[PDB]
């Protein structure tokens, strides 16, 4: 509306477009969702584009397939100025994105299914700008349904203490209406938790364990930089040996580049006091690859080790 209304309700070029998308998914799921599927296809700077026939007669397979033919250096890898800031775009994105559709869109079986499965499928590709593409954003949509849970956690507290404050005031009464709302409230939040830790095993098991022994460095990097951040973020789904032995494994990697973010992954869980004595089996079993890489070869990656060694000794 007027000058100071805008201004005062500082959505972004992308949140706005976020917006925009959302009420164009409410008109029509399929041509809301064709427009994000091309979004990750010209993201990888693929020059073709999904019509509505391919998307709803097509299989994800027979699409990559016909969009890994329209291939001419992708937009993640650009030098210039005018694509400085498109990473760190894309992954703003894709946080807003799933922040906006967090309360209904995210738990219609259509949206997250569709986005999932294309981004496992990129992440299956042959082609660079593929794999790079769609893991980084299969890592980044991980941590927006990580945040979506901590939200859900904060409600499915309030809603407990809300229904334990009822059901004590009742015992020896008819349970009455408040009581019914609140058990049904406790039931839908842990049903929508239950979807979410879908989404996530679905991410996981399709893309993370197969992408983190990449062939390219940077995916690899990207996939060991975010398990940090779930397991800084979500310490109880997260922070355990299964998870912990990814992280180990690829101590190991021939990069600095990657045996620098699995230093900075532990420094932010060993830094905690608190999840310290969930590392303790992990630190017996990694003990010497971390305490050999002080000397590591790779100048910054030891400064990184040494940081990690004194945090360790402090706890
Ligand atoms: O994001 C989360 C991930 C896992 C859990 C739950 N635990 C226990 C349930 C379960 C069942 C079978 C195998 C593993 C698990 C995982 C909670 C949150």
């Amino acid at each position: 509306g007027t000058l100071f209304e805008v201004v005062k309700l500082g959505k972004s070029a992308m949140q706005s477009v976020v917006d925009d998308w959302i009420e164009s998914y409410k008109q029509d799921r399929d041509i809301a969702l064709l427009d994000l599927i091309n979004f990750f296809i010209q993201c990888s700077g693929c020059r073709g584009t999904v019509r509505i026939e391919m998307f709803r007669n097509m299989q994800n397979a027979e699409i990559i397939r016909k969009m890994t033919e329209e291939f001419d250096d992708y937009p993640l890898t650009m030098p210039g100025p005018q694509w400085k800031k498109f990473r760190s775009n894309f992954c703003e994105f894709i946080g807003v994105l799933i922040r906006q559709c967090q309360y209904s869109i995210i738990y219609d079986e259509y949206m997250m299914d569709t986005v999932i499965s294309l981004l496992t499928g990129l992440s299956d590709s042959q082609v660079r700008a593929f794999r790079h593409t769609s893991t980084l954003a299969a890592m980044k949509l991980m941590t927006a349904l990580v945040n979506v849970a901590l939200n859900l956690s904060i409600h499915q507290d309030n809603t407990q203490r809300q229904y334990e404050a009822e059901r004590n005031k009742m015992i020896g009464k008819r349970a009455n209406e408040r009581l019914e709302l609140l058990l049904q409230k406790r039931k839908e939040l842990q049903e929508n938790q239950d979807e979410i830790e879908n989404m996530m095993n679905s991410i996981f098991k399709g893309i993370f364990v197969h992408r983190y022994r990449d062939a390219i460095a940077e995916i690899r990097a990207i996939c060991i930089e975010e398990i940090g951040v779930w397991m800084k973020m979500y310490s109880d789904a997260f922070l355990n040996d299964s998870y912990l032995k990814y992280v180990g494994w690829t101590l190991h990697d021939r990069q600095g580049e990657v045996r620098l973010k699995c230093l900075k992954a532990l420094q932010s869980l060993y830094t905690n006091r608190e999840l310290f004595p969930k590392l303790e089996l992990f630190t017996n079993r990694f003990k010497d690859r971390i305490v050999s890489m002080t000397l590591d070869k790779e100048y910054d990656v030891a400064v990184e080790a040494i940081r990690l060694v004194t945090l360790i000794l402090h706890g």
